[PDB]
């Protein structure tokens, strides 16, 4: 098994997956990872065993139609693994806490919202549909990018939204376009 946790590549008190290499410190891992269960498998196993079972999910989906499920086990565990995948980048750092707004020239947004408070949402079961997930995590990088204008830093919002883009058109299996 690796030595370092798989989100934030640091070593620690890790937890190894038994069917594949990966380690995690516990918080790190989403769903936390859990008590007891010998054998463990972890969120990339577990999400690899739902493709395998199920080969035609891989085919391309509309975006349209993945919002509009509802949050079962299955898209529950997806959405967990999407916000894990945007952890694993180190510049979800500056997403991760409660942020606040005092910038000459900037007023805050209406509606903040930030990477662990997603966590709390998911882990309450707050979301019922896809939808409710993806609209509070573009809420993140819309609300950066409107709140720092011209500041070059308004560029790790664009850098960590493409991170999850990316991530949720390979796990919900988007269609493929130019
Ligand atoms: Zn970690
Ligand atoms: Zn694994
Ligand atoms: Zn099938």
């Amino acid at each position: 098994n690796s030595n370092i946790c798989e989100v934030c590549n640091k070593w620690g008190r890790l937890f190894c997956c038994d069917t594949c290499p990966r380690s995690f410190h516990e918080h790190c891992h989403i769903p936390s990872v859990e008590a007891n269960k010998n054998p463990w498998s972890c969120i990339f196993c577990r999400i690899k065993t739902i493709q395998e079972r199920c080969p035609e999910s891989q085919s391309g989906h509309q975006e349209s139609e993945v919002l509009m499920r509802q949050m079962l086990p299955e898209e529950q565990l997806k959405c967990e693994f999407l916000l894990l995948k945007v952890y694993c980048d180190s510049k979800s750092c500056f997403f991760a806490s409660e942020p606040y707004y005092n910038r000459e020239g900037s007023q805050g947004p209406q509606k903040p919202m930030w990477l662990n408070k997603v966590k709390t949402s998911l882990n309450e079961q707050m979301y019922t549909r896809v939808e409710g997930f993806v609209q509070d995590m573009r809420l993140i990088f819309h609300n950066h990018k409107e709140f720092y204008r011209e500041d070059k830093f308004t560029r790790l919002g664009i850098q960590v939204q493409d991170i999850f883009e990316k991530n949720f058109r390979n796990i919900f299996a988007i269609q493929e376009t130019s």
